[PDB]
């Protein structure tokens, strides 16, 4: 779970 958040996180801005 922790890993999931951290690996996803830098892509969160892509649409914004
Ligand atoms: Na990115």
């Amino acid at each position: 779970f922790a890993a999931a958040a951290g690996l996803x996180a830098p892509q969160x801005p892509a649409p914004f």
